[PDB]
């Protein structure tokens, strides 16, 4: 029996115009009339981005706060610009302001609530996950929020898997976990990977079901159900 959905990353949530509109905007404001082209620098952030998580990927849990205070440093360095004070707050700012969701994101929350537990998972610090869940108005259509920063190990140690299910109260057998992130499988949990724009079906073999639209989750558990 499918008692519990979570839902895995901000990648699942906000879309990729919004996340990239955040980001587009933070990266203008760092720069104020500096005269770098903004994608510019966003770009080239993206890439020291990826490369310090990958870098910390299944390792103690390590602040994102300061990984990204660590790239910023090596950009304002590399382009000349003076370093920016408060950048954390910049961001907060910029995430309220230009963050989005998904369209159908409140609908599939609101439809879920009181019939499955309803948990999203994120490898974020646990503060400002929240609050930029409370500036999107669902942190009340969780049942549950986990994060890195709680299990203390980043994706994909299954530590942070073990502690969502826990706050659940349930196996992972009993569990489906809803995520763009292709596979947390030794602990049981049913995986549906969500593919927007149908780019990943090199491995859609790796997941137990492949998702466009999160409304389709609701019609997977049913039958899974019966």
């Amino acid at each position: 029996m499918i008692r519990a959905v979570f839902f895995d990353s901000w990648g699942t949530l906000i879309s990729v115009e919004g996340a990239y509109k955040v980001h587009f905007k933070i990266m203008e404001e760092v720069l104020g009339d500096y005269p770098l082209n903004p994608k510019t620098l966003l770009d080239e952030y993206e890439k020291l981005a990826r490369e310090a998580f990958s870098n910390n990927a299944g390792k103690p849990y390590r602040p994102l706060r300061d990984i990204l205070e660590e790239v910023m440093r090596k950009l304002a360095e590399k382009y000349g610009f003076k370093y920016p004070e408060n950048l954390w707050e910049i961001s907060l700012r910029m995430a309220q302001r230009y963050g989005e969701l998904y369209p159908e994101v409140v609908e599939v929350l609101k439809s879920l609530k009181g019939k499955y537990h309803v948990g999203v998972i994120l490898n974020r610090d646990t503060e400002p996950s929240t609050a930029f869940l409370d500036a999107l108005g669902i942190k009340d259509l969780f049942d549950s929020i986990t994060t890195s920063e709680e299990a203390g190990f980043s994706k994909p140690h299954p530590r942070i898997f073990e502690l969502a299910l826990k706050k659940a109260g349930v196996k992972g057998e009993k569990a489906v976990c809803v995520g763009p992130n292709p596979v947390s499988k030794n602990l049981g949990m049913t995986s549906i990977l969500l593919d927007r724009k149908g780019e990943k079906r090199e491995f859609w073999d790796k997941a137990d079901f492949i998702v466009s639209d999160l409304r389709e989750v609701i019609k997977i558990v049913d039958e899974l159900n019966g």
